[PDB]
């Protein structure tokens, strides 16, 4: 029933970079999704205690959320764009794994994912 610690957002020994693609992922992709009317359920780790979902972290073994992504981007935690893109995809996929088609939370994820895909279609070439 208990919540796990959140995903790591700081690790001094992890090699990391700031690339133009990672800057786009913060300034365009994260910013666009974060301001969306459906962002709020995804802006922090799921509190499975307060939502009374004792099975949540028993089923979702690789949790991810945009609060964590935002911190990772702000801290320049990533090595490359694909690592960050993977975090977004994990977040969406986790939603579809845990919930049912047509559930409000799924509709919310689908709207965010549509925008995500539109923005990453225009990811700049690495300079
Ligand atoms: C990211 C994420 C992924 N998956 C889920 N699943 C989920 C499934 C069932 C429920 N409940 C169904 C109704 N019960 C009375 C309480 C439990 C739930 F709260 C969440 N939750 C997520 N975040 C999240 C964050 C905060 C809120 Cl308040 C919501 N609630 S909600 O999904 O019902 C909605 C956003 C539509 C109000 C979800």
């Amino acid at each position: 029933s208990m919540n796990p610690p959140p995903p790591e957002t700081s690790n001094p020994n992890k090699p990391k970079r700031q690339t133009n693609q990672l800057q786009y992922l913060l300034r365009v992709v994260l910013k666009t999704l974060w301001k969306h009317q459906f962002a709020w359920p995804f802006q922090q780790p799921v509190d499975a205690v307060k939502l009374n979902l004792p099975d949540y972290y028993k089923i979702i073994k690789t949790p991810m959320d945009m609060g964590t992504i935002k911190k990772r981007l702000e801290n320049n935690y990533y090595w490359n764009a694909q690592e960050c893109i993977q975090d977004f995809n994990t977040m969406f996929t986790n939603c579809y794994i845990y919930n049912k088609p047509g559930d409000d939370i799924v509709l919310m994820a689908e709207a965010l994912e549509k925008l995500f895909l539109q923005k990453i279609n225009e990811l700049p070439t690495e300079e």
